[PDB]
């Protein structure tokens, strides 16, 4: 969006309500595929809630946009080059905005938990600038996220459960590998309203179910060599005591003269993003699965999670 001025970007809307408007400072980025963050200090020293979202990016140019909570940006200036990455600490995604992807929205009731003694102490913005063919220098880039903040408790508390395979071997050539991810879930009840699948280029597709007395039921499916923006649930689905999360990221090593689980685009990653709320009386920001605790479970998943679409 056109670029602020000295409006200045924190506003008040009232004692328990304050709007953020976090945006690169004006940047011209001058090679194609460039990652640039800043990152926007809380300013309350207290538990305060996100309940909206606004994408502020340029059409022209942005290709993706990340929102992290952390509590040590990697860097301290106005802005920053992050193919290094994002925070030193553990970044807790919070939004991810692509260029043509459905735009999800919070639902009712709903707030991301930060400040206070535990909670995230700074928003890291992260853009991906991707044709560089409109940075003619003819112009200076402040795309970036409008944020509501409320000190009011929010009766839903959003969290993010993580599924990655951390064992997955490739040999080259073998057309198709299956890494698979199981946990029994023990919580109380989370809604899932959103997912975010990332492979690298071997992956071909990623899948996502609750299971409950043997039916799966579909969380989400993606080609993983898309843009890798949060999809919304076409069915927000419960998950109780006593379900098991199934996963499967579904690999070739058709193109590959050598893969393991790494960070570099040598290496491979299976990770799912299940965006979820619960009752705040029993809300988790954070849960993970590194597991696969059921792999004769597999045997009756869907035929769809073999194929790609
Ligand atoms: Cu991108
Ligand atoms: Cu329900
Ligand atoms: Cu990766």
């Amino acid at each position: 969006n056109e670029c602020l001025g000295t409006i200045g970007p924190v506003t008040p809307l009232d004692a328990s309500d304050f709007a953020l408007d976090i945006r690169m400072p004006g940047v011209t980025p001058k090679e194609s595929d460039t990652y640039f963050c800043m990152s926007m200090r809380l300013p309350v020293d207290e538990e305060a809630f996100v309940i909206d979202f606004k994408p502020r990016a340029s059409m022209d140019t942005v290709h993706h946009m990340l929102l992290f909570g952390c509590n040590m940006p990697s860097s301290t200036g106005s802005y920053w080059f992050c193919d290094e990455g994002t925070c030193t600490d553990k970044a807790n995604i919070l939004y991810a905005w692509a260029r043509n992807a459905p735009p999800t929205r919070l639902p009712k009731g709903v707030g991301f938990r930060v400040g206070g003694e535990t909670g995230s102490k700074y928003f890291v913005l992260q853009v991906h600038y991707g044709d560089i063919s409109a940075f003619r220098d003819n112009h200076k880039d402040c795309s970036g996220v409008s944020v509501h903040l409320t000190r009011v408790p929010q009766p839903l508390i959003a969290g993010m459960y993580l599924m990655m395979s951390v064992d997955t071997v490739i040999p080259p050539g073998e057309k198709v590998v299956n890494a698979d991810i199981s946990c029994q879930y023990k919580m109380y009840p989370m809604h899932v309203f959103a997912y975010r699948v990332h492979t690298h280029h071997l992956g071909k597709v990623v899948s996502g179910y609750r299971v409950r007395n043997g039916q799966w039921t579909l969380i989400g499916r993606q080609n993983p060599q898309l843009p890798q923006a949060f999809y919304p649930v076409e069915h927000p689905v419960d998950v109780t005591f006593g379900d098991i999360l199934a996963a499967r990221c579904v690999f070739t090593g058709e193109g590959r003269t050598e893969t393991h689980i790494g960070g570099t685009s040598s290496d491979e990653m299976c990770n799912l993003y299940i965006m979820y709320y619960m009752e705040a009386k029993y809300a988790l920001s954070f849960m993970t699965c590194t597991k696969n605790v059921a792999p004769d479970m597999f045997r009756t998943i869907p035929a769809e999670a073999n194929i790609p679409i």
